[PDB]
């Protein structure tokens, strides 16, 4: 029974709540809305009434914030972390987890270790759900029994903004594949089609999808951008993906793909496979 | 087995070598004639024109970049008796049924419309699966011939429904495309290897692929409420735009961001992303 002390009891804060609860250990909460804790009290959890309270209570903090902003905000009057390992598994850049680890350190915290959870809340305290964890290896190692409340750790790095770097990189897949999704969605539902039979036929689609990804990648390190399947060629069906949703009466996404291949074309890479796209990323600063 | 091929680009030359392994007799067209280079050694037959081309042979297949190329092309194809069309030509539904329309018009047997759903070099494998849509029976006869590309899928008599399923599968793959580009653009720039980062991401992207039934479920059901909402996920994104900045790397997922800021406007902001199918179904716009 160590003393826990979360700080956040959003949809991911409640459910790291219950995992904490269940491991055996004495959580105290804080949340901006109180009442979030209302189904935990029963359980024999502690609501501190302040962050401050809330910290001095547990020398193992965990964070579940929307935000670095709220993070800050809500850190503002935490005075003294002496002897507190902060775990943060607030969603944010690389440099908003070394603001936060620097917020920390100043106000006398042992260590900060950094964690994107990678499922949504239903998902968390399976051994099969996975938490990305960077940070040093020796303060990793004295939370990984506590972590495992919450599935399996995988330390990805050293570096406090590594889990970060990885869950914003893992999180632009997910939102690439979700845009895809519900554009897909519009127009078969639109058309009259029924979404449930739509995507038992898109499954092994989607399935090749992912395993044509490593290939991409080897030709994005080696610069190796030629193959059957020019940007020219993907445009071309990128637009009549936006006439047929058109026909259909429905809304259009892929702007920024449609964009970023268009300007391809006009710099004579138009015949370049999709590898020749990460170029065009990592050489300008721009929101295509 | 007589079989006259109309395009000769990537996928266009691919469909001409599985005809050719399967023992047809090809006669091709394509603009750029010299792409039938690597074809007359095989023993192909080049036609001066789509409808020398076209009177060639009974069974016509069609494999050019689009519709309006299409139509560009069939411009002095004015006898199609006799002839049963196969067009493997990406586009809309519209256009499936204009160019059916077209050629019956012609005097054409029959017409399907196939979607190849692999790039040329999985062509053949039985593994690489072409959608058809057309007559049962045009499809029962080609069945055979059309075994050389790969297995193919009778999705619907139809004409428009292989063109719908192909916009609305190729939605997905340009969604999934953007996605890794961002990730691979993001890692790349701060010095992490893209095939170390892949090997990494490839459970969680196995993950990602298995949510999406759920989601359709969640679209028919209009069920949107869940532990991922939209206001949530839209800050998720706005990080990546700041992890983008930090690196000095662009960004794109604009119409996604742009999107879940209105739904969160609407008042939708507690909804899960199925919320955002009913944002495109209600209004044609691009976002
Ligand atoms: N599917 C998921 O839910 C999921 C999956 C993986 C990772 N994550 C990450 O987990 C973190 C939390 O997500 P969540 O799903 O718990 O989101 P949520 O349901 O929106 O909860 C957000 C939390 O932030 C607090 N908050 C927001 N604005 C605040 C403010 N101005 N001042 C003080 N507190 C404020 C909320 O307090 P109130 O209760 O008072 O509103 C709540 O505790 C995010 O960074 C997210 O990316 C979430
Ligand atoms: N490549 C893939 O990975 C892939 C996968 C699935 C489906 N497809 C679909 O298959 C179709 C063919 O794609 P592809 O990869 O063969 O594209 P490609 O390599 O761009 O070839 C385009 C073909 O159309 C011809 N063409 C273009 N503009 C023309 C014009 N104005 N007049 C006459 N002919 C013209 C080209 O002739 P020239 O040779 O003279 O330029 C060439 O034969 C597309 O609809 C595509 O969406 C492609």
């Amino acid at each position: 029974k160590p003393h826990v002390s979360l700080i956040g009891l959003g949809n991911m804060g409640l459910a790291i709540a219950n995992c904490l609860i269940k491991s055996g250990c004495k959580l105290t909460v804080w949340n901006r809305s109180a009442s979030k804790a209302a189904s935990l009290v029963a359980q024999g959890v502690t609501v501190a009434a302040t962050p401050a309270e809330c910290v001095a209570s547990s020398p193992t903090i965990v964070i579940c914030l929307l935000s670095y902003d709220v993070t800050q905000q809500t850190l503002d009057e935490v005075i003294d972390l002496s002897g507190k390992t902060i775990i943060n598994l607030t969603n944010g850049t690389p440099q908003q987890a070394v603001k936060v680890a620097t917020l920390v350190q100043q106000r006398g915290a042992e260590s900060y270790i950094h964690g994107a959870i990678m499922v949504p809340p239903i998902l968390l305290g399976q051994p099969s759900s996975v938490t990305l964890i960077s940070g040093p290896k020796t303060a990793y190692e004295s939370q990984k029994e506590l972590l495992s409340s919450i599935g399996t750790t995988r330390h990805v790095s050293d570096d406090i903004a590594k889990a970060s770097l990885l869950d914003n990189a893992l999180l632009s897949i997910m939102g690439g594949v979700f845009e895809g999704w519900v554009q897909a969605l519009a127009i078969v539902g639109k058309a009259g089609e029924d979404e449930v039979d739509f995507a038992a036929l898109a499954s092994p689609f989607v399935k090749s999808m992912a395993d044509w990804l490593p290939r991409i990648a080897g030709h994005v390190r080696e610069k190796q951008y030629v193959g059957g399947s020019p940007l020219t060629m993907q445009l071309e069906a990128l637009e009549n993906i936006s006439e047929t949703s058109r026909e259909l009466g429905v809304g259009v996404l892929l702007g920024s793909m449609r964009e970023v291949m268009s300007e391809a074309v006009k710099k004579g890479k138009g015949g370049e496979s999709i590898a020749g796209l990460v170029p065009m990323l990592t050489e300008l600063d721009k929101k295509w």
